């Protein structure tokens, strides 16, 4: 009967993790690729909990800050008769706003097989900010934690990228607001992205510009207003009325040029697009190198549209309009130039997108079939390698709610970055 005491060891042990544990104001589950033992591999300034090399003890890592290293001491109190351990944690969910976690501290006496210890403990958190870094089916046998925020975070660019075509003066449901009593699309995009603002505030270093875009494209506000100096200067811009004027075709490749390049001259480790459309694509630049012979069919007059044979798009860094280099259709019912906006788009994103996490494209319209290629335009731009998440928001919370989620999902990309 040596077990009686061993099992009481190991509950304390796990009481010792739990305890620590419960004063994290942030946590990471690892698998063995960041935790093998040792401290080769720690990264540094979390502290972590996770068994021995050996496997027979439960040990904790703590961040020393001022000697900048860890204090290796066992979680326990006794030997256990060279043991050797399993030792797993997982979330489990909720109850009411607590995050749950499970232990499991097990192991086989010495040379018999009678299983020891607590299969599974559920316990609560103290904070909403736990994640996981355990890949594959693998098992996530270690923590990594902190019990104070992480004190200089990496710096955060948002380029947003509107759709100002003249369709956005319209109703969602696409009516005049004149007839109906509605407010524009461009009304309700003004209102709900001043909310995305001081949302995205509050995460911390973290700056925006504007880029509008229809027929082509324009910088609103082209340089970057950190928003810890004043959600101020930008709200001014986006709800000033001489600015996002609904007029034009939809050009969404030129857009996503000007709020590329302009993340390009960021310094910010994280980098997103968030690019709102309401109309089919149905608009892009060519190079001047396509001005030759009969590439250009001009139908304007008697189809509304111009065409490009063989479209050499306009990829420069140099950012210009004129119209001769223009293809369009302002039908947006011929299958080529729809065909040729979303290419425009996905051949920007191949240029321009190196550095960038993410690109957002919101479909914002009540009508189907307006935003029935926003799917189509997202995966094309996905061709530039970085992600890429299309959603659809038909009436005025869907945006709000879409403006909500994407910022919860930046702040997560943040926290998981600065994560060991
Ligand atoms: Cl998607
Ligand atoms: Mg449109």
């Amino acid at each position: 009967e040596r077990e009686a005491s061993i099992q009481a060891e190991m509950r304390t042990s796990m009481q010792y993790v739990d305890r620590t544990v419960g004063k994290a104001t942030s946590i990471f589950i690892l698998d063995d690729s960041k935790f093998k033992g040792s401290k080769q591999g720690l990264t540094r300034e979390w502290s972590y909990i996770g068994l021995s090399a050996d496997g027979k003890k439960v040990m904790n890592y703590v961040w020393n800050k001022q000697k900048q290293d860890w204090d290796v001491s066992e979680l326990g109190t006794k030997s256990l008769y060279n043991m050797k351990l399993d030792l797993e944690f997982k979330t489990e969910g909720a109850y009411q706003d607590n995050r749950l976690i499970s232990y499991n501290l097990t192991g086989k006496y010495p040379d018999t097989n009678n299983k020891l210890g607590i299969d599974t403990a559920i316990s609560a958190l103290n904070t909403k900010q736990v994640f996981s870094k355990v890949a594959k089916g693998k098992k996530g046998i270690a923590i990594a934690y902190r019990t104070d925020p992480i004190q200089g975070q990496m710096n955060i660019a948002v380029s947003f990228v509107f759709d100002t075509s003249g369709s956005m003066d319209w109703d969602l449901q696409g009516r005049n607001v004149k007839k109906t009593g509605n407010e524009s699309r461009m009304d309700i995009l003004r209102k709900k992205s001043v909310i995305m603002i001081k949302d995205l505030a509050e995460i911390g270093n973290i700056s925006v510009n504007l880029v509008g875009f229809s027929t082509s494209a324009k910088y609103i506000q082209q340089n970057f207003s950190n928003l810890d100096n004043g959600t101020n200067t930008i709200i001014a811009t986006i709800t000033k009325r001489e600015n996002l004027n609904p007029d034009g075709v939809t050009n969404p490749g030129d857009g996503l040029r000007y709020g590329m390049i302009s993340l390009q001259s960021q310094p910010a480790q994280l980098k997103y697009i968030v690019l709102l459309t309401d109309g089919i694509p149905n608009a892009y630049l060519v190079d001047s190198r396509a001005l030759y012979a009969g590439n250009r069919v001009d139908l304007s007059q008697g189809a509304g549209r111009v065409t490009f044979n063989n479209p050499i798009y306009d990829l420069s860094p140099t950012l210009g309009y004129e119209y001769s280099r223009l293809g369009y259709d302002l039908y947006s019912r011929d299958s080529i130039t729809r065909e040729n906006s979303i290419a425009y788009a996905g051949e920007v994103s191949k240029k321009f997108g190196l550095g960038i996490k993410r690109v957002n494209v919101i479909g914002f319209s009540g009508v189907n079939h307006e935003i029935a290629y926003g799917q189509s335009l997202t995966d094309r731009i996905g061709e530039g390698g970085m992600e890429t998440k299309y959603v659809s928001a038909t009436n005025e919370e869907a945006l709000q709610k879409t403006f909500s989620d994407i910022k919860k999902q930046i702040q997560q990309d943040l926290w998981f970055v600065s994560g060991p």
